[PDB]
């Protein structure tokens, strides 16, 4: 290929900017043109191209969010939508596509390729969710933005020996909470893929409590509940003073972590490898510390699954 | 002296830590026994004191919260049961008292001086908003977690145009805002101290919408109202995406910054100064950039304020 | 005053940019054209400069560096040099000026204002080495930077009972040194404000390793000599395992600190203030709380010096 | 198997602790009660013992260095030593062992062993110079530690267009150098993995400097010879001033990022099984995000090796 193209679908993740800055200099180390494709698949069909010139991606790699904007089209969605986006792409020489966001990202992803149209998806969610791969880029620098506030929060929650309940993120799945939670010394993560009895878990605490540590903290991912509720629920059925936090797209901002930095680059620039070498629809991953790249198709028809042995861990490591 | 205890009462702040050090060893360097009231005035009623060491406030000095802990008493605001205080105290030999907290802690410091027990205060609370100091222990540093979440919230508010409304603490006080706002670069802060007006917000929250900047950051002092009410509003108003995020008590844990450790060594060392030079029914606070002492009573008499001409630059610089 | 420049001259200092951004802001709030010179006075002989927008300055708040970028240059001494830089001056229209930066440059502040060019000046640096203000723009960020890492080396030290010798800059002030310690727990803190008998140092530590704590952490502001150097003069002395750090221009850099960014803000603002109420060859600072300014003349004819108060506590809460 | 001890040898990491934790959390839970021997092997010799009690390890998973001490120790490389540990251990009633630490405690790991004596290892170390994990405690809480040094010195470096050096630590191994290059986007890192023809450098930075790359920032693994050397060497050969910063030991200390408390937590309980689920002579590791476990013996004898296609990686995305 002599031009490709680079845009950031659904919610902004910390390290795209890693992932396009790769992209962008792999590919011009090909000897390749890269066209930034501004504000999501939207700016696709508004026709919102502009030459990425190797001077925009240095110096941003430690940056959060996307330099190229990322919004949400539902025109996106539809033969004629994704068509006269096609034609914006052909329109500026453009050849393939790099796509770095949500899963929703890698619908499109595949359509655009069910179209003849040379698309491969990078990972970059803190929800750490997309199938194919372990992590996604943005889940190390959320996990660590979540872990902070437990880490100071838990400076003042021993304070005033009160009981503590974060909200996390990740929607569906229960990784910033699992993953968060164990890091922080949870006294209990609530998450999706595993059931919790609120008895047994209100019962521990009055144990826990008898022990001699007053002070408890309790992780929910957002997607199995509200915090606030949880809270009230708690407060009445023992009787420890009890306040709740919801961090908030905190875990969505700020500077990339080493891990996410690297993953970004390595995955970015492993996309721009695919394209060039003529594979197209495929989504770059990372398994058992391993560079994967599937098929969007038998990619997404997997289930997004946490290691139920942590979930165990995390409660035999507190009571 | 010869005995002089110390506790901290109210929310904790970064920073008490670091004060109570600085009187442990400030005292010790005159041969002055020390003692922790533990659970703040919970304990100095329930007998919660044990003997402080030099190698006990050691390597705590970048601890954020108090090792002494805090709770509310209602016993004490009263007599009777303040009563049980003096003699905690007497029965241990302690003369004077060294107290670290919120507004409300400095009472239980006018009235067990008018009691006989030498009590000195030390500004304890991230609000920012104690009489008789013009920064109080745990601001700056609060005052830091806020801008530092400000920076990762403007990253994913860039990255999707959107606009944005943080609720900050510091109850009735426009400090941690006001200051953070104008830190964080924010379009609108909204604080107790002034009047604004959906309506002249609403007018310049558009304007630089067509005009250029398709993001904006709201910093609103917890003490105007909520931010999801603004939040709605916003919305409503103008159709723009927006969401909301309540930082909440983070903003009170975290190891403290630079300037509160340097003052919180300061003021508990001015402070335990005087339980030596003898007047003991003061509160110490850098005042114009100088340690001042002050009369508990005479100085709780005043009134927190803000500087009119640094919101007025919040105004100018922000459009 | 119709149209005002501002220049970066020295080294540069977390907050520069705050203040560039709150400069332009101002000036354009009053409908002022602000060109920036790159390169401090460098460029301004070149001819460096370029028009500002609202929109350049926008979203620089929180970086450190100058994006007007700085540079050294003999040339501005000589007279040779500041005619061909009053050429540029006018040869784009530039009325008056605002120099951002260090004291070197505050010089060259003053002649400008001979040659009969307006010229305030901004206080800006790390050292906080400049006369007429307490504060300078970058030392609180500075002063942060270093306690995080004796933080850090803290516990290193401690896992090995280790003693340590960090050190930090301030070229001849002690501030950094001072402020940092203080803060960071040192045992020793070494100014070049200060005498100090390396036979004490040594008696101290050799009796506090005899005694309970087997770590200690020297900071040794550069000014005075080298950490590499007394961290020999020691392990020798005493025997004791030892470890030199030095930290670099780590020191330099970083995000702009809450207490920082605001000063910055302020101290720009005013700059502009000043230009435009026709004064001259002034210098914006902070002293006593109170945003104050003098002439580049009186000021420097002071003598910046830490205060012994806070040395002598610096030692008292050692022991 | 009833008691168990847990010791920390070879320098110290962030992780640690939370290692430890685990290790005394996971016993707690199975029954087994847990003694931490303090001070490394050298602790083990003197006898130093301490049963751990739950509310020990309670508040120190976001902790650096080892609340337990280390220390280097000769003479548990003699047979003299080996048999005075062994019959400390077999004095305090303590069946296996549980030792973190680099490879140097691998030894008397696998020594206590052959002298009949259940031991299992956990990589701890911030070099990851460690066999049998593709990770060991602490690695990546000093891969930010360094980048975030990266990015402060990328601040200064840049407003005045100064090309850097900085030295990071490792001792032989260039994992560190290699990560923080990549991440933090080092136009050049240099390791001793790889060759490197210093010429080659050179001549990249000339052609840089010209391309408007007017700075750049080169990594040197410590283990590759001395960062000043570089330094000096650099701007001899080209001319562009230079700095250079060697980060020292602030790569060893502070709390420990997300992922090190995780792969701590879930090694530390994983060694507490295989005591119990009567393994021994083996350590614990993660590789291909796999919690796999090999014998101290032929993992000692294989050797540790970096991922050529990452510094291929590094060397592409720059230019
Ligand atoms: O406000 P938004 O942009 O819809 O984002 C909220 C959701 O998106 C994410 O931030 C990213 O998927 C999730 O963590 C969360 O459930
Ligand atoms: O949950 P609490 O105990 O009321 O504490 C939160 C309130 O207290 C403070 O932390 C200190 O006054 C305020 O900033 C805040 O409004
Ligand atoms: O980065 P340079 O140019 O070598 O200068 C170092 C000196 O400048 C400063 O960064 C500012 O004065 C000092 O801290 C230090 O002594
Ligand atoms: O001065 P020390 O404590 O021996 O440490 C230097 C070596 O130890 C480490 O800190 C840990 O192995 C390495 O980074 C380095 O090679």
């Amino acid at each position: 290929m002599k031009r490709i193209g680079v845009l950031t679908s659904g919610g902004d993740s910390p390290g795209m900017n890693a992932a396009i800055r790769s992209v962008v200099r792999k590919a011009i180390y090909h000897g390749v043109e890269v066209y930034g494709v501004y504000h999501g698949y939207a700016g696709l069909i508004a026709g919102n191209i502009k030459k990425l010139e190797v001077g925009d991606v240095g110096d941003i790699i430690h940056r959060g969010g996307t330099i190229l904007y990322t919004a949400r089209c539902p025109e996106f969605k539809t033969e004629e939508g994704q068509k006269k986006g096609i034609e914006q792409l052909k329109k500026h020489g453009i050849e393939g596509l790099v796509v770095i966001g949500g899963d929703g990202s890698y619908q499109g992803a595949k359509k655009l390729t069910e179209h003849g149209f040379p698309c491969v998806g990078v990972p970059g969610t803190i929800d750490n969710d997309i199938p194919g791969t372990d992590f996604t880029i943005g889940f190390d620098t959320a996990l660590n933005t979540v872990i902070d506030a437990i880490d100071k929060i838990r400076d003042t929650a021993t304070s005033h020996e009160r009981t503590w309940v974060i909200e996390v993120m990740g929607r569906h799945a229960g990784d910033i909470a699992l993953y968060s939670g164990l890091a922080g010394g949870a006294e209990t993560i609530l998450i999706p893929e595993a059931d919790y009895d609120m008895n047994d878990v209100i019962a521990r605490l009055k144990r826990g409590h008898e022990r001699g540590k007053k002070h408890s903290i309790i992780i929910v991912a957002e997607g199995v509940g509200s915090g606030v509720d949880f809270g009230r629920q708690i407060q009445e059925a023992t009787g420890f003073e009890t306040r709740v936090t919801v961090l908030g797209h905190v875990q969505r901002g700020g500077s990339p972590t080493a891990f996410d930095r690297v993953l970004a680059s390595r995955l970015g620039a492993r996309a721009v490898e695919l394209l060039l070498e003529g594979k197209g629809g495929r989504c770059v991953g990372i398994q058992n510390n391993q560079l994967v790249d599937h098929d969007i198709a038998e990619a997404l028809a997997n289930k997004h699954t946490i290691d139920q042995r942590m979930y165990a861990l995390s409660k035999e490591l507190s009571i």
